């Protein structure tokens, strides 16, 4: 034991015997098991863009589909914190109208997105967005319109206007798309730094602010990137709530995330770099 914060301590702690992998092991082996049902229903073979990764069936999201309710997405709601997110898969062709369906529905004001569409040659995601202001979307199955309004793209990430219409009542909304494009799969951002850039780009929003559904994140499973932006989300939350910042058990907050959708976090490095994100962004908060 050394005495010279608590979450730091634990940090060099770990750093120095090298068992991150052993906690990371640690925190799979401990996480929540629940069933998935829906999800391995044969019906929503082709709604599932992994099979081995689903929602649980107490907190998936439910499309107001007339027919098939049925998306793979989660919510994640974090009781203490008093923020909630919405974990998806990148959508796939056929599931790019219920995507949105699922936007609107949730009253989402933000879109979170954690990959590319194409990553080392493989497809990760449809485009589900327009990349063209000229070129607009339109999802004839859930009777959706979607326009680019504008974008702003920087170095480590792109942050876009969109314009979603109801075509039923002709609604719109705006939504705004944070892209995150230097995060590859399986690994970590290029630095914490511009970490949270990025997350204080998508807090200064207000997309996650109670006036709002849950933002909506995703990256291609919907469990590695986006768990880690959420727990560095809600572990900073915590921190300024609480009267003690050093209580914030990192682990202890995943797995509690964890029992709202499975692998949040998909390797070592992420838990890593989720504990060195909240640590430097702790000075900001
Ligand atoms: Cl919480
Ligand atoms: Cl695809
Ligand atoms: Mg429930
Ligand atoms: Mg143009």
């Amino acid at each position: 034991n050394l005495y010279f914060s608590e979450m730091e301590k634990e940090f060099e702690q770990i750093d120095k015997s090298g068992s991150w992998a052993a906690i990371y092991q640690d925190i799979r082996h401990e996480a929540s098991d629940f069933p998935c049902r829906v999800a391995k229903l044969p019906k929503n073979k082709n709604r599932n863009r992994y099979r081995d990764v689903s929602p649980f069936d107490h907190s998936r999201i439910k499309l107001h589909q007339e027919d098939n309710d049925y998306i793979n997405a989660s919510l994640i709601k974090m009781e203490e914190a008093q923020r909630s997110y919405i974990l998806t898969q990148g959508p796939l062709p056929n599931t790019c109208g219920h995507f949105w369906e699922m936007v609107w529905e949730q009253k989402s004001r933000g879109v979170v997105m954690l990959n590319r569409v194409m990553e080392k040659g493989s497809l990760k995601c449809a485009q589900y967005w327009p990349q063209k202001e000229e070129k607009e979307m339109i999802f004839e199955d859930t009777n959706l319109k979607l326009t680019l309004i504008s974008e702003d793209i920087k170095s480590y990430y792109t942050v876009r206007q969109l314009e979603l219409e109801n075509l039923t009542t002709q609604e719109t909304r705006e939504i705004l798309h944070f892209h995150y494009t230097t995060w590859p799969d399986f690994g970590v951002p290029e630095s914490p730094a511009s970490f949270l850039n990025f997350l204080f780009k998508v807090r200064e929003s207000g997309s996650l602010s109670p006036e709002h559904g849950p933002v909506v994140v995703h990256c291609s499973a919907g469990i590695g990137r986006s768990g880690t932006f959420c727990l560095a989300d809600t572990c900073l939350l915590l921190m300024d709530k609480r009267k003690d910042p050093s209580s914030v058990d990192i682990k202890k907050v995943l797995l509690e995330m964890r029992k709202f959708r499975m692998g949040l976090i998909q390797t070592a490095d992420q838990l890593r770099f989720s504990y060195l994100a909240v640590i430097e962004g702790a000075k900001f908060i």
